[PDB]
């Protein structure tokens, strides 16, 4: 392994290509990679590397459009990374026609000499719309979508009520009014809170989760597709879930007045919002009420109908409330650090775009979770017990040196000497909030952390200033949370003397080995899920805009590089790209470190965060790109 490299080959449309592991892959080293591979490699000079064996080729489902040359059938990959045609032999087209778009198996990968060749497997056609942008995504990205039959088949078996067998032993709530919060369009209810004042100060609050390690076990079809989904993944009006829906929305999920099963993390709260204690059992409750975010935030801001329809839980919400205020401070002091929503009409299309409103119902619960994130985290990190944390690691020493640079260009610096706190920049953040490039500042400074992750060593939460952080309330939705509820059941027994690795109601020890793979998985998973929702987004924004050539948007430049600049569309949450060719005729300097791009005989300048407009040139419906010209 000295000195190789294994990484993932990441392609470009213009032939070259990177590794990541961020080494550069030239064209002619492309001509015999394929974007996707797992290789091992070895770097070069400037940093290129040289490929030396292909680890796990890419072979899998590739997406494009099917067209004839010469009467030859060929595929254009969908995703212009994928940067070369695929031969179709005659026998193996499956009865495609031209423009339809078409699913690949690679029968010969391409060569410096040959062309890569391919069979047809599966012909999607040409009705080009929400659905059809899903089952691209889904394709291109390798998601998991069809059950497998062994799934189905644990699952038949499953009744409707929880059978009292399975409530002996527990923890009764049922008499406590735990209620659940959520969107008016979720059906798979994670989470339900309750809480009170603690005697002498304080809150005691209940977070209770959806028992799902007790319906899912380890090894188990329902497991092993589980974690080969690693997490429920969520397009428009359609999700993905990790769970069978007769779980997810049924038995697991924690639906009004019925008893369903729950693991607990209940716990003491400090009048100044600290934790002070916790402790995690099995239970049975009855939820009070399923209610909205709208409807409580309404609730807490007086409405009448609402506090009459929910008359015995209002109170209950107003405390929730008081304990939020002081948890979103105890957030402030301990070191603190605009969405788009869409409105679809009957085809799964962008009727018209909102920004989203996030009030303190939202907020309240994402608290509320926290500490039970957090307690979680603490127990298995002092038992010393193999689990996956989630890790937000510090800004990298180049992004901080290139951000204090904006800053003393500015008059302005980040506090905290050379390796700064969480504080200190929530401090920096506070400060030039009122400045007219606040926006600009904020998300050079956004931009400089890194992305959280999934890991079995606990490097700290940079963004949540916490040291000790784990998922624990969305088992439903996320692999990891499955696994954290597995290694508490597994802790709690084993504090009652219990000596196997395994417990009766769903309990796993798992080894350090396994988490080094599983917490690689998840956060692939994750990413994984991102990136195909973002691709239907992708497409639904540029379906949008296809009436709108010719108009123009206000906007603010959104990234900067040596070909022009991007634009974000106000209150749209569109991107376009100012190429620079269409800017006025000049010598045109990219300052890269000030995110700027100058010309050398006009004087003007277009930076990072400047508000501009635009004027929509086109809309690429098959790249999914829109060009701007400025002015
Ligand atoms: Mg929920």
């Amino acid at each position: 392994h000295h000195h190789h490299h294994h990484g993932t080959v990441i392609g470009h449309r213009d032939g070259y290509g990177f590794l990541r592991v961020d080494l550069y892959l030239s064209s002619e080293q492309m001509k015999t990679c394929i974007h996707g591979d797992q290789v091992l490699a070895q770097p070069l000079g400037v940093r290129e590397a040289r490929i030396v064996r292909v680890l796990v080729p890419k072979t899998s489902q590739i997406v494009g459009r099917y067209f004839t040359e010469a009467g030859v059938g060929f595929v254009v990959p969908d995703d212009s990374r994928l940067s070369f045609d695929i031969l179709i032999p005659p026998d193996q087209i499956m009865g495609a026609r031209m423009g339809f778009v078409v699913v690949v198996e690679l029968t010969q990968r391409p060569t410096r000499r040959t062309k890569a060749v391919g069979k047809i497997v599966e012909v999607l056609g040409d009705n080009m719309g929400t659905g059809m942008a899903v089952d691209i995504a889904l394709r291109t990205h390798e998601i998991p979508y069809i059950w497998p039959q062994a799934v189905e088949q644990q699952v038949a078996g499953l009744k409707e009520e929880v059978p009292e067998e399975a409530k002996a032993g527990r923890v009764d709530l049922r008499d406590l009014p735990l209620v659940t919060i959520d969107g008016e369009d979720a059906r798979d209810f994670d989470d339900a809170v309750y809480c009170e004042k603690k005697r002498g100060g304080g809150w005691r609050l209940w977070v209770a989760i959806a028992d799902v390690s007790y319906y899912v076990r380890p090894s188990t079809p329902l497991d092993r597709e589980a974690r080969n989904r690693g997490t429920s993944v969520y397009f428009p009006s359609q999700v993905i879930p990790m769970l069978p829906e007769v779980l997810s929305n049924g038995l697991c999920s924690l639906n009004p007045q019925v008893d369903r099963l729950c693991m607990v993390c209940e716990m003491t709260v400090s009048s100044k919002g600290r934790l002070t204690g916790y402790k995690f059992y099995e239970a049975v409750m009855s939820s009070h009420a399923r209610l909205t975010y709208t409807k409580v935030w309404h609730i807490l801001q007086g409405d009448q109908d609402l506090r009459e329809q929910y008359a015995p839980l209002v109170k209950h919400l107003e405390e929730l409330h008081n304990l939020y205020k002081v948890l979103d401070k105890a957030r402030e002091e301990r070191g603190g650090i605009e969405e788009a929503k869409f409105i679809f009409n009957a085809e799964r299309r962008i009727e018209r775009i909102e920004q989203t409103q996030r009030n303190d119902a939202h907020k309240l619960i994402e608290e509320c979770m926290i500490l039970a994130n957090i307690s979680a985290a603490r127990f298995v990190e002092k038992a010393k017990e193999p689990a996956l944390f989630r890790i937000h690691d510090k800004p990298s020493t180049e992004a901080i040196t290139s951000f204090r640079s904006v800053l003393a260009e500015l008059g302005l610096e980040l506090p905290g000497g050379n390796k700064p706190e969480p504080r200190d920049y929530a401090e920096l953040l506070e400060s030039v909030a009122d400045r007219p490039d606040a926006e600009m500042l904020q998300t050079m400074l956004l931009r400089s952390m890194k992305q959280a992750i999934y890991d079995p060593e606990n490097r700290g939460h940079f963004g949540l200033a916490l040291q000790s952080y784990a998922h624990f309330t969305s088992p439903i939705r996320r692999y990891p949370d499955l696994t954290l509820h597995r290694a508490i059941k597994y802790l709690l027994a084993k504090e009652q003397g219990h000596q196997g690795n395994t417990t009766e109601t769903g309990g796993y020890h798992y080894s350090m080995e396994e988490m080094l793979q599983l917490g690689q998985h998840c956060s692939m998973a994750e990413r994984r899920a991102d990136e195909a929702t973002r691709d239907v987004a992708d497409w639904l924004k540029c379906d949008f805009m296809l009436d709108q050539v010719g108009n123009v948007f206000k906007g603010v430049i959104s990234s900067v590089t040596g070909f022009g600049f991007f634009v974000r569309l106000d209150d749209l949450f569109i991107d376009g790209l100012v190429h620079v060719s269409s800017l006025d005729n000049d010598y045109y300097r990219f300052d890269q470190v000030g995110q700027r791009l100058m010309g050398e005989s006009s004087g003007q300048t277009y930076r990072l965060g400047d508000r501009v407009e635009v004027r929509v040139e086109a809309v690429n419906m098959d790249e999914r790109k829109i060009d701007f010209s400025l002015i």
